């Protein structure tokens, strides 16, 4: 129906709590983040998970990816750089894991239809096993989301959820500081941006 991705915990206690409810988490390493954590905790975390654990990052190197699987025993990575398709179809091939690839959406958009089969093409270039898209106007993201299964993610939040999932009718959202409070995930909001998510 709607698969639902909480993004970015840093503790086996977030992993607890988001494991009630989301369909899969992630983990951010190696990345200008302040969700960064060291490849022991991201060990942990993916160890412990009853859920896919998408290993985050945005490195580009091909033997940088290799070794931080390595390091993690990740199964699942989320990759938000400029590394190549063969890098990314590489990667599948050697370890197995699942691919979600980031793409950037405009804020603003002069005419939708052409941008979103802009990104399309170049979607088709990468082999990525799931399209994230990085969020203003959702016009670009409904029209990707219509040709192809994506992920939404930018500023999502119970207030707003509902509404983006009826405009985009994406196959699934992906959220962190809209459910976070004090920069640490909290349960009510995590149950409660779930719960409307499945509910649209």
């Amino acid at each position: 129906h709607m698969f639902v991705k909480i993004c970015g915990i840093k503790s086996l206690e977030e992993l607890e709590i988001v494991e009630k409810h989301a369909d899969a988490t992630g983990v951010v390493v190696n990345s200008n983040s302040k969700r960064r954590i060291p490849l022991e905790k991201a060990r942990e975390i993916i160890e412990n998970s009853a859920i896919p654990v998408f290993l985050v990052s945005t490195m580009v190197g091909f033997s940088e990816w290799a070794m931080a699987i390595e390091r993690t025993g990740a199964q699942y990575i989320q990759v938000h750089s400029n590394a190549l398709p063969q890098t990314i179809d590489t990667l599948k091939k050697e370890f197995g894991v699942f691919v979600m690839k980031a793409f950037r959406v405009p804020t603003i958009s002069k005419n939708p239809e052409e941008d979103a089969n802009r990104l399309l093409s170049e979607i088709s270039r990468y082999n990525a096993d799931m399209v994230l898209l990085d969020t203003h106007d959702l016009r670009v993201s409904s029209l990707v989301a219509r040709k192809i299964p994506v992920i939404v993610a930018g500023g999502l939040n119970a207030e707003n959820v509902e509404e983006v999932i009826k405009v985009v009718k994406p196959y699934g959202v992906d959220v962190s500081s809209g459910v976070e409070k004090y920069g640490i995930k909290d349960p009510k909001l995590v149950e409660e941006f779930v719960r409307r998510a499945k509910n649209v």
